[PDB]
């Protein structure tokens, strides 16, 4: 039996247990800022990840068992104009040696909007921008391997609000769920899909955040993740 | 600080941590079996009750602090004719001396369908029989001394399917959220809301399960608890 | 699989998930006061025991079972005359229906000095007077059934200064560790035993504290806890 | 608030959130096997180190905060000869760039047996080797910064038995304690003492083993870490 867990309920500066990549920088607030602000205004074309130092191990091929896991993070985009806001913000595992790929809609997880089993990605999107792949309007998504979601529900950005997110897999249905509630409004949001963890993704992964900023520099928004808890744990085998 | 947690990935038979009240009994198969069954099938007329044994110390008048807590659970209702499914289950928070009330469609909680604060009672149900005072069609309802639900969403009973449920109370915003996954069927729902604990419940407080079969006998169901943790924490003051 | 948790970092007035028998109050410190204080002096013939509310499951005949656990304080004893320190504290397992027995040297825990399967009683005793069942000097015992305890060590009490006491036990060896550090000294104490909970206890057990003053007048001692943790694990079956 | 945590009840062949430094490997029986083997036999001048890849957050400058920690394991020393029996092992914290060292006495944690204040190392030894800064006889050590502990007890090894290891560390009193138990012969050690972190340690740490077999053919042992559990909790500023 294997089990990791960390919890920030804020960030210390120079956090060297995370992996900061792209324009990611830790505020004097104690927030972990993905992508770039200057003079108060978030910057365009920006794109920013943070990940955990350690691997996690996610599954095991010799024992065949698969992890559970269970991540909670609290965040805040903040918009100028809501209508114009762009790219987004996901939670994501990927390969240990993961590095930022395309900024704007691609939100740094992907170098192309195909589909392509290589990657190994799995991703929840907080998705702000309408690509020609979205659907329609702001929307949460399941993402394995490709920016084109494998499910979405609508969701409704509550701009410069404070949501609470939780991540869980349930390994023995192979169920993702995520969940988002703005306790400022009493608004919730849910949806869950099956994805094969052992299929899509390599036995040790990183885990973090990715967010970017629009590609033009009318559709901007801030990206800043307040506080996140992990816990996984891969069982013995039975 | 105090803290208070416990976990059942089954039940053993006779739980001396759990106060059973009314018909409830453990199965040989490990469930909490809250409502009867006899000839494997559901009998009308039934409430079974399970409590922790253990107050939990959910807030303290002299520190002025109030607790978070977050209970999962695992559940199944099996209806014989789901259309005549009655009356449902919930989790809730009572005093801790707190003893079975009505059955059928108060759900073993209240003594009447009217509001009174005396009862100190805030509860989530899994209501599944259309009552004189319930929303149409079958719901999860987040209840403060009421049977009349503060606010409710439509829920689409699985029949026969488990439920995984969390519900969680962050305590800076007062807000309590209950989401359900069936993970068979890849459906989800959550609703979330504002109940200030501090002025509805006493400081230490019992938890638990109460669920109530149909008042006549073509309007039954069962409802067994498969699994169950609880964790509490109360923090230091400010 | 069942867990049971819980963390005192000082105790609240009225603390309804604790039993306190005989003497025990809770001071406006915060501290549990096993044995009487009048005027700011420890009183003689004084008998108090403190136990967690609910029922832990240490063992589980129908799977075969025993559980790990593991348990932290941290206490504080007050002797006026430090030579005539009596009679002591421990740390107790039993059943659930425990009731204090006799004071003095028996420290609350047993009706004679006597060996009895029937008490059905693991205790760490932390023991201030000489009895004449006793070793030479003050001593931690290991005591099964019987105030004779079956492994003790020397222990200099030191009086009036914060003991930090871990105990566990290890099922799959049999074994019951306990420990006390002195911080302010840096001096520390540690024995164990082979314990076949299984054999001595039943399923369910109530857990806590006792503690007593001496017979005399002037043998005399506070004893106070300031702080408790408990986790117990009762795995699934292999 | 920042925690970390992680468990290991066995070892995965490739565990890629740990470094191996030196000879470390992962046996098919799921041990960390520090020293080699060859033929079911240890090889002499042999040196392995196992750390955690995550960089632990021991104290923030910042907030003028120091993290509390504990760490459980359970090792095996099997030598040939007892008599014989060199070098030894040791848990240590060390910087983040942290290297092996010397072999033989000086544990892989060295460059030589003197003080030096830009080691940057904590450890506890189970050091089994006479050298000529080491007391008379097997034992147990706290080092700072040197091989010469500044603080030792008596152990006696039980010659391929299983050792359970607690470390931990208290900041409010910088109290570092270590104990030892084998559960086998019910035998058990500790010791502890102040050791200031913030002053000896950077911020950011790797934790981890080290092991050394003898220089000379004839005294050999082998190293071998079974289960290893650690948890640090940095707390937010008072
Ligand atoms: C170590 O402590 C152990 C636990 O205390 C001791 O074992 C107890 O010993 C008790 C006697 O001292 C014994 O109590 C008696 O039980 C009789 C049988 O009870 C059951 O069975 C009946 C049906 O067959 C049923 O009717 C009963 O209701 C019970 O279910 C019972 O008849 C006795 O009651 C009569 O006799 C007494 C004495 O004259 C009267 O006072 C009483 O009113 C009645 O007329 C008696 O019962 C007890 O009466 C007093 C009351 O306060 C008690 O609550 C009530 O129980 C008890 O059953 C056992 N317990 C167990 C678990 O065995 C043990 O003593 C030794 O071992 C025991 C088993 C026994 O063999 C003793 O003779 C031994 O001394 C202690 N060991 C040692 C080595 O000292
Ligand atoms: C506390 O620990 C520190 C850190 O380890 C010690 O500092 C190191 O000491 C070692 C000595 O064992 C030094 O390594 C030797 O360096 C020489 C010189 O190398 C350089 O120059 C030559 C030609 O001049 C070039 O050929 C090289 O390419 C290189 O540029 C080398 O030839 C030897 O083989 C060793 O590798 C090391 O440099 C030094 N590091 C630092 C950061 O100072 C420190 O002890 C130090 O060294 C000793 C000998 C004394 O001089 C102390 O005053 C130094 O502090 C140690 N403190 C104590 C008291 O032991
Ligand atoms: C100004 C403008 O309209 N630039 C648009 C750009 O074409 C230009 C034109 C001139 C120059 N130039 O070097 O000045 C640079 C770029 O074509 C891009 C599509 O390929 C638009 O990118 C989209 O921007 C959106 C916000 O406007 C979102 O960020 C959206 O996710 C993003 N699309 C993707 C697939 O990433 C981008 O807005
Ligand atoms: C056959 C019949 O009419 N049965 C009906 C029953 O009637 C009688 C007849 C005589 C006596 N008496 O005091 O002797 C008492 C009751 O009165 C019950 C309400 O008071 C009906 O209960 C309702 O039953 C429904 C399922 O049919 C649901 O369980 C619903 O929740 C429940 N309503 C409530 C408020 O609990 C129940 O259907
Ligand atoms: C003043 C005095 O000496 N009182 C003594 C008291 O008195 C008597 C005198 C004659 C007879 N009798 O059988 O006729 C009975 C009782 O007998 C007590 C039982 O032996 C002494 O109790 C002991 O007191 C000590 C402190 O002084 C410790 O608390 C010690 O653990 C305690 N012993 C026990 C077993 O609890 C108690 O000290
Ligand atoms: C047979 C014998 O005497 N072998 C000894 C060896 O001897 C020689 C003699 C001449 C030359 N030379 O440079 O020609 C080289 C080596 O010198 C080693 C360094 O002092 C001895 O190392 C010690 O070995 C011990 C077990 O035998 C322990 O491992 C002990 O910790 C270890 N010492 C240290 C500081 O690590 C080693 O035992
Ligand atoms: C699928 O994704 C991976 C990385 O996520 C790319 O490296 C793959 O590109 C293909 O393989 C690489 C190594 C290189 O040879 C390139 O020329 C290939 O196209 C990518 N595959 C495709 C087809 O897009
Ligand atoms: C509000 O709830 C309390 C707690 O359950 C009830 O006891 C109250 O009923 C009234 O007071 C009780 C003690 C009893 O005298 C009864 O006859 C009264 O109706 C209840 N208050 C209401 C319905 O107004
Ligand atoms: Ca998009
Ligand atoms: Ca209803
Ligand atoms: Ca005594
Ligand atoms: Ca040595
Ligand atoms: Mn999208
Ligand atoms: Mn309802
Ligand atoms: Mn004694
Ligand atoms: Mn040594």
């Amino acid at each position: 039996k294997e089990t990791t867990s960390f919890v920030f309920t804020r960030f210390s500066p120079d956090p060297q247990n995370l992996l900061l990549q792209g324009d990611t920088v830790v505020t004097s607030s104690g927030h972990l800022q993905l992508t770039q602000v200057k003079d108060g205004e978030p910057v365009y074309s920006s794109l920013g990840r943070a990940l955990y130092y350690a691997p996690i191990h996610i599954w095991d091929s010799n024992t065949d068992t698969v992890a559970n896991f269970v991540t909670s993070f609290s965040f805040v985009i903040d918009a100028p104009n809501k209508a114009k806001a762009a790219d987004g913000l996901a939670f994501f595992l990927a390969p240990v040696d993961t590095e930022p790929q395309k900024p704007g809609g691609l939100l740094g997880l992907f170098h192309d909007d195909r589909h392509n089993k290589s990657n190994h990605i799995v991703a929840v999107e907080f998705d702000t921008f309408k690509n020609s792949w979205d659907p329609e309007g702001t929307h949460i998504g399941i993402n394995v391997n490709s920016i084109v979601s494998r499910k979405t529900i609508s969701w409704d950005l509550e701009n410069d609000e404070v949501a609470n997110v939780v991540i869980s897999y349930q390994a023995s249905t192979k169920t993702l769920t995520a969940s988002l509630v703005y306790p400022s409004s009493s608004t919730s949001y849910i949806l869950n899909d099956v994805v094969d963890l052992k299929q899509i993704l390599p036995e040790y992964v990183r885990v973090g955040f990715t967010a970017a900023s629009g590609l033009s520099k009318d559709h901007v928004e801030t990206h800043d993740v307040l506080a996140w808890t992990f816990d996984s744990d891969l069982p013995d085998p039975s």
